[PDB]
């Protein structure tokens, strides 16, 4: 089984929404929305790898940002630790840099059902807020 370490970053803006984005059709967890992000590198920290995956995916650079929570899953086919960093200061205006549907979504209307199983107790803990 595959083990992967991904790094996500909750972006959240002034109005508590967050910039969410779908995943490809063809993809693990197709159609699912998401956190922005992706898997870390050989010789990258999850720091460093969620500024990338963010500058890649939705064209933003992560700042002062902290870890909101770290999970491990096991999906079907695949073990994943998942890093999820919230996000509340950045540079630039995130948007659908690799040509995927985002939008920003009010934090109190997230439905987990919409998101990976994995995401569940992260999404709980975000409407704590
Ligand atoms: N990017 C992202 N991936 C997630 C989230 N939740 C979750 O289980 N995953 C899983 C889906 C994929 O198996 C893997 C991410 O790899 P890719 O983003 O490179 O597809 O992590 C999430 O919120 N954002
Ligand atoms: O791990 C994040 C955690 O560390 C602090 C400092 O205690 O922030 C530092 O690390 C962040 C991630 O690299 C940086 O964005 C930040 O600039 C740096 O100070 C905490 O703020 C945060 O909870
Ligand atoms: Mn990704
Ligand atoms: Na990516």
């Amino acid at each position: 089984m595959k083990k992967l370490q991904i790094a996500v970053g909750i972006i959240r803006n002034e109005n508590n929404e967050i910039f969410i984005t779908r995943r490809a059709a063809d993809a693990h967890m197709a159609n699912k929305l998401e956190f922005p992000g992706g898997k870390i590198e050989m010789g990258e920290t999850p720091e460093q790898a969620v500024v990338r995956e963010l500058q890649e995916e939705v064209g933003i650079t992560p700042q002062h940002f902290s870890l909101f929570e770290k999970l491990e899953y096991e999906f079907p086919d695949r073990h994943i630790t998942l890093w999820f960093w919230l996000v509340e200061r950045w540079e630039g205006e995130p948007w659908g840099k690799e040509g995927q549907p985002g939008e920003w979504m009010s934090l109190v209307g997230l439905n987990a059902d919409d998101f990976p199983p994995a995401n569940e107790p992260v999404i709980a803990k975000l409407k704590r807020l």
